[PDB]
RNA sequence: UGGUUUCUCUUCAGAUCGCAUAAAUCUUUCGCCUUUUACUAAAGAUUUCCGUGGAGAGGAACAACUCUGAGUCUUAACCCAAUUUUUUGAGGCCUUGC
């Protein structure tokens, strides 16, 4: 925004430069999908196959 | 002495790259601090995921070929006659050695 609202161009909300942002959201995800895939695994293991009660 | 786009599999590659950058586990300190998660911010040890490269194999061509550029019997007209070279100052004779 600094960059952006620099001369004439004033303080309204007129700036689409997402590319930024939608990196850093991506490669949160990049990392996020080995974590939920295993959550989501066990949540799906565990309601179709039972909670093993004192097995570990 | 002479010819590649795409899909899959296998294998080997991360001591200067993936000119980009996430998460997790352990162990040790921490930092807050009702306890457990969920966390702070460092060191270390390890892993997972999104990507990548080299080689080989096979498939799908929707590219087109062999007097052709380069020959082991064709094909760069120029390495082809005045003192330094591929055109003789040559010619003649005689003695020595088993
Ligand atoms: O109000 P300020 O503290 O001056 O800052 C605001 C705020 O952004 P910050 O997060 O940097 O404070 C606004 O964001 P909101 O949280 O209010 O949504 C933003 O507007 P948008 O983010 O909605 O675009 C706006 O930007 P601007 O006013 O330049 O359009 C920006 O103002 P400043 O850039 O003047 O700080
Ligand atoms: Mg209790």
């Amino acid at each position: 925004y600094y960059r952006f609202n620099t001369g004439p161009v004033g303080k309204g909300p007129g700036c689409g430069f997402w590319a930024a942002g939608w990196r850093v959201w991506l490669f949160f995800m990049r990392g996020i999908t080995p974590l939920l895939e295993r959550w989501l695994g066990n949540l799906l293991a565990r309601q179709f196959e039972g909670r093993h009660s004192k097995g570990v």
